């Protein structure tokens, strides 16, 4: 049970964006339902009334949160991983559309798994803006608890693989589009009850065997990391 209290770019903190530039549910209850529209953006999908400017080869962070601002962000149970895809706004996420900008799963020297390190990162995962067309566009990120992922919500909806979905409003001013955007994949449609790393027992199965539900990170994505990059308390 976690949210997006907002983000930062280049280390700078945005504001809050809540309702503001993150098109935010009403509660940081989980999306379960692998064929739902909730997929796309989570329950209230709608267009927000700001968009963040951003440039490519910008440093743009999502910072998450419990309860409040800073705080235990996520419970440490719900080990799993964390993506984070774009689309172009023009979509609202429909079609064929979302591409892949960043993975973490495992981490094999550190033995975490990246919600481990979202909550010692006090909420904070980033990714850098690729160079793409000039334009308006949503960044979906999703982490994925594994908890109760032994089994299937489609067969027993009281356990499940469970998705924390957001999707922040982002405008990309300057880039040259050297990397225009590839083709994508659906949500909801991608995750399916087959998809590796939607079923899976994280607790008698080594984490190492662990493979995340494709798509692969599009070649064009300029990576991203897992690391605190601003001190919320300075505010
Ligand atoms: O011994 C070795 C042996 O191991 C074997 O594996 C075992 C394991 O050892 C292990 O025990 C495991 O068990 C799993 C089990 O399968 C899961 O079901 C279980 O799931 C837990 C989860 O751990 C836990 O985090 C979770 O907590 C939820 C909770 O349910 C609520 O949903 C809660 O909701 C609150 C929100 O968080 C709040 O934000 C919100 O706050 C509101 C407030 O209410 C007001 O509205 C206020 O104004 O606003 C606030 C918002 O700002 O309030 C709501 C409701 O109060 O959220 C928390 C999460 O945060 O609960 C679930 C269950 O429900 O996890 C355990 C493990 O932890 O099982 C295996 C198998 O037995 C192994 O098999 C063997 O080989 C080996 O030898
Ligand atoms: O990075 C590309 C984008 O940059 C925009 O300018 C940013 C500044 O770079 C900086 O982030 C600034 O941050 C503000 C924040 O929005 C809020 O006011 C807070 O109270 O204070 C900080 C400063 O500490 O925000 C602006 C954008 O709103 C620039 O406007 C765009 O043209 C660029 O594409
Ligand atoms: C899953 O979502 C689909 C798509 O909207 C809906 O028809 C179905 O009833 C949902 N399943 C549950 C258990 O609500
Ligand atoms: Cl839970
Ligand atoms: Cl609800
Ligand atoms: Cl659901
Ligand atoms: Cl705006
Ligand atoms: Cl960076
Ligand atoms: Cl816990
Ligand atoms: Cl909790
Ligand atoms: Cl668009
Ligand atoms: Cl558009
Ligand atoms: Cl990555
Ligand atoms: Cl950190
Ligand atoms: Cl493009
Ligand atoms: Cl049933
Ligand atoms: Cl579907
Ligand atoms: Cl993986
Ligand atoms: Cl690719
Ligand atoms: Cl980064
Ligand atoms: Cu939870």
């Amino acid at each position: 049970h976690t949210l997006v209290w907002g983000v930062w770019v280049n280390g700078v903190d945005q504001g809050d964006g809540r309702n503001i530039y993150i098109r935010s549910p009403p509660n940081n209850n989980p999306v379960k339902n692998l064929t739902s529209p909730d997929m796309t953006c989570n329950v209230d999908n709608r267009v927000v009334p700001k968009s963040v400017p951003v440039n490519a080869g910008d440093t743009l962070t999502f910072e998450w949160y419990h309860n409040t601002r800073d705080d235990d962000i996520i419970a440490s149970s719900h080990h799993g991983p964390i993506a984070v895809y774009i689309a172009p706004a023009a979509s609202n996420g429909q079609g064929n559309v979302w591409v892949k900008l960043f993975e973490d799963a495992y981490n094999v020297t550190n033995s975490t798994w990246a919600v481990d390190r979202l909550i010692t990162a006090h909420g904070q995962h980033s990714v850098v803006v690729p160079h793409v067309a000039p334009g308006d566009y949503l960044f979906r990120a999703e982490i994925i608890a594994l908890h109760e992922a032994d089994s299937l919500y489609s067969q027993n909806p009281i356990r499940g693989a469970q998705f924390y979905i957001s999707c922040a409003q982002i405008t990309i001013n300057s880039s040259d589009d050297s990397t225009p955007l590839p083709a994508g994949v659906p949500f909801p449609g991608a995750y399916t009850d087959s998809t590796p790393g939607i079923q899976f027992n994280i607790y008698t199965t080594p984490a190492t065997s662990y493979v995340a539900p494709p798509p692969s990170v599009w070649s064009g994505a300029l990576g991203g990391s897992i690391a605190q990059v601003g001190d919320a308390s300075l505010e």
